């Protein structure tokens, strides 16, 4: 996250951190996701295709922290790893970048509800925001586009929902963008999510509560004019959703 505000995992309670473990021990920070049901953690398919293989990953819940443990944390293995089959990437654009983590204890438990571990709901179909409705972003991400580290601690930021007319203009995205992506910045493009947000959550306010809106997928550099973050739009996947868990 560029610009924004540290936080706490309580604020964003249904924020995952997903990490990989390598060959020799050593692990590494992935991706963010967030929890939709006890069992159920959804992501970026990006971030796994790499590494398809669900038993290198570990994810954490109520975890404020990236390499210190948070009191009250609960860490997963991954059950299931559903990277979706039309995924697709260009230079820049990723499609249908969308995954489902099937989280599972070492003894064999989902997540437990907490003060700290909160799910999220699900928009209703094809039902976004207005545009310049102001959203939240959370994440683990660079705090500048040339930094090297990762923030030891959770940031998050408000960003407004861009126009898909607006997104799509050649100076922005062009055709990049698909009416299964959103946009979102900030108007003085000086918030914005980068590098390590990937998968992460864009929460809105519809319909009275608190809503996974977007998945933190691409955009062209951080926090750059006239290029945007790029978001899966949650609300146009729900029967795949659906159909996974
Ligand atoms: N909201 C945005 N503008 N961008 C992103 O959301 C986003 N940006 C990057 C990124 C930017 C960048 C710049 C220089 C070198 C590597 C970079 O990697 C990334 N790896 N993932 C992302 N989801």
């Amino acid at each position: 996250i560029i610009g924004g505000e540290f936080t706490t995992i309580e604020n964003q309670p249904w924020f995952a951190a997903i990490y990989r473990r390598h060959r020799g021990g050593s692990v590494t920070y992935v991706c963010g996701g967030s929890l939709i049901s006890p069992c159920w953690v959804i992501s970026a398919t990006h971030c796994f295709i790499d590494y398809p293989k669900k038993e290198d990953y570990i994810v954490y819940l109520g975890r404020s922290r990236l390499n210190s443990n948070t009191q009250g944390e609960m860490k997963f293995e991954v059950e299931n790893l559903i990277l979706h089959k039309d995924y697709s990437a260009d230079t820049l654009a990723h499609h249908n970048d969308i995954a489902l983590l099937k989280i599972r204890s070492k003894e064999g438990r989902c997540a437990q509800p907490s003060r700290t571990i909160q799910t999220i709901a699900l928009p209703s179909m094809y039902n976004d925001p207005q545009f310049g409705t102001s959203c939240e972003i959370t994440g683990f991400g660079k705090e500048q586009s040339t930094d090297y580290l990762y923030p030891e601690q959770l940031k998050m930021t408000v960003v407004k929902l861009i126009s898909h007319r607006e997104c799509q203009q050649p100076h922005y995205y062009g055709s990049e963008v698909t009416t299964k992506m959103l946009c979102a910045a900030d108007p003085q493009w000086k918030t914005d999510s980068c590098q390590g947000d990937s998968g992460g959550p864009l929460v809105c306010s519809l319909q009275g509560r608190m809503t996974l809106t977007g998945i933190v997928s691409w955009g062209r550099g951080c926090a750059l004019k006239d290029k945007p973050g790029v978001y899966t739009r949650v609300s146009h996947f729900l029967p795949w959703i659906r159909s996974h868990t």
